[PDB]
């Protein structure tokens, strides 16, 4: 079949550039009307969703994802344009052509076929798309699931597509995400002539035994799907260039990627425990951007086992790691998500990218889970 | 009591000599002293002035040391009266060079004169060792000179340098010595990469935390009776560009020692890169020294100083070496014994810079014991 293919690079050509849908979501109404997916347009600001659905009854199987992509940053540094589809050396060339446009298609083209094969099927199958996941996501996904856990509109069985394969197509699916916390730790000392120590406070010197502590410390162990939560400096700076002052303060900016092991405000009340035990004298801001969320190994981990094992001959390893994704939303409604898609190694660059023989395969591999969820 | 001092300050504050101009201060002191047998030397290198003169010709040698040449002044409107047109006001001298260092160029010249006149068979000689800049980059100043009369073997018994070193009262402080001061700039690398990803990484911040503590809770020495520990602080930490979801590639800290006699360039060196190699950090480290430390232990001049304040001034003198540095420590290479001792340092390099009016004679006599108690 070259349909998943021929989509992909229709849904490509279109400029969605956060958030931005460029008519993606009319395009997919329109072509799953035929085979009785009714739309629902549910807008929220300046940001488009829509959720398809055929069927009534449970099980509900969802395919989660985005009809934006990432800005393209200057045209003249892609090998081609980035809204011009190309194949070349055996991939498909174009801004979302990993993140997230061909997992689309694939989705649209599996459902296609197996409701052609399977007409009468159990439960029913749903689509939903937002045009802001790329961006703050804060009138996306989050307000659908609102929306349809308010109304009892629960789902069974979730795929998010985004990628997730590390070499192969299928090598890797996620059934899991970290949470991310931030701070922004500004550590108080006192300026003054560095010749001249006992009229000034070192910050960088009060700070230091609270950073090693921070640096060694063990937030948890991780467990059988999650690595350890971790802690990571992305910048520090402190001292106003003069190679003989003290500086009067200290800025420090971290993170944590962190599991169901720890949660937010055991973390952060960690982080102040040992700042204080130090005497640390400091201001400190704290933002969180998402919350960790898991699927047990079960029914839909092992049915896209089964599926990628059917149709790519390889065994798919369960991973919580890397970033994050719409799941962090989705699982509150969902009894079971995971994500699935292709090679996630060029996500947001320049040349991004899939195989082209991927592409079959990853529609295939869909359509082998709804029929094991559904036929 | 005498007012010659005070008039001389004066003559001298009237000069505005903005590093590196002498405005003729030098001409000025080789021509009065030239009367009571002072030789004049002028040595000029480069853009700066400078002058050796001497009354006698055999040891023990007994030099001042000083700098003819001032700080800029800044706008003149926020002065309270103008820096060059000193001032007598509510019982201080104003203007720029009243405290570093005029007054105590003037206090020595009319000393030379009172002693001299007193001793006229004095043993030993007299030296002036005067530059126009101390104050600037200083390439063609005292360092010039010394190396000048170390060439030839014209060495110094007893130096006092004149810069002010009271802290309130006159005669409250000298300076036996002063710290040198090593800088470092270290480079520590990393592997820049996204922060989700942190095997894939290297954070330097978190290379160099092992290493940082180490570093600021080290005891480098003890101090000893003249001299605090030598002092290591940090002055600058920087990386990163502001992204809170990437792991930097490098770190840039920069430090400096303040040290003693009790440490060494090169001892504190080893000891830095040991540390950092026993944390395994990787780094480039670019060394920078502006001087070294340098000491007189207490002995003739120490003791001559002290007994001339408490006779003058009735103030028990205390030994220093705190703070940055001075002349001194390119004199020393030539100078057995060397002390700082000027009026008040309070107000050097500031707006409204002044001395106490009283401070003038004292400081005056002050030197003028000195030299009776080293040559009389
Ligand atoms: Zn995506
Ligand atoms: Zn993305
Ligand atoms: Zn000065
Ligand atoms: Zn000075
Ligand atoms: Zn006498």
């Amino acid at each position: 079949e070259t349909q998943s293919l021929e989509l992909a690079k229709e849904l490509i050509s279109r400029p969605s550039v956060t958030p931005d849908d460029r008519d993606c979501q009319k395009l997919l109404a329109e072509r799953l009307h035929k085979i009785g997916f009714a739309a629902e347009e549910l807008h929220f600001g300046d940001t488009k969703n829509i959720w398809l659905r055929r069927g009534t009854k449970a099980p509900v199987v969802c395919f989660a994802g985005h009809t934006d992509v990432v800005p393209t940053g200057p045209v003249e540094k892609w090998d081609s344009p980035p809204f011009e589809p190309a194949e070349r050396d055996g991939r498909l060339y174009g801004r979302g052509a990993a993140d997230m446009k061909t997992s689309i298609a694939c989705f649209v083209t599996a459902c296609e076929r197996f409701v052609a094969k399977h007409p009468n099927h159990q439960g029913s199958i749903a689509l939903l798309i937002t045009s802001d996941e790329e961006g703050d996501a804060l009138d996306g996904t989050t307000k659908v699931v609102d929306v349809l856990k308010a109304r009892d509109e629960l789902i069974d069985y979730c795929i998010v597509g985004e990628p997730t394969a590390v070499d192969k197509l299928g090598d890797m699916i996620k059934n899991g995400r970290r949470g991310s916390l931030s701070g922004n730790l500004t550590v108080k000392g006192k300026q003054g002539h560095i010749a001249y120590p006992h009229l000034a406070i070192n910050p960088v010197h009060t700070f230091a035994p609270a950073l090693l502590e921070l640096t060694q410390e063990v937030w948890d162990e991780g467990n059988e799907y999650f690595p350890p939560t971790s802690f990571q400096i992305s910048n520090i700076n402190g001292g106003t260039g003069a190679t003989n002052v003290i500086p009067g303060e200290l800025n420090v900016k971290f993170n944590f990627r962190f599991s169901t092991e720890s949660t937010e405000a055991g973390l952060k009340q960690r982080v102040h425990a040992i700042l204080d035990k130090h005497g640390v004298q400091y201001d400190l801001q704290w933002s969180c951007s998402g919350q960790p969320f898991l699927t047990q190994a079960g029914k839909l981990t092992d049915v896209a086992r089964a599926a990628i094992a059917e149709t790519c001959g390889i065994e798919a390893e369960l991973s919580t790691t890397g970033g994050t994704s719409d799941g962090r939303f989705i699982k509150a409604i969902a009894q079971e998500l995971i994500e699935l898609g292709p090679s996630n190694a060029t996500i947001h660059q320049i040349n991004e990218n899939v195989r082209l023989n991927d592409i079959p395969k990853l529609s295939a591999v869909y359509e082998g889970i709804l029929a094991r969820l559904l036929a």
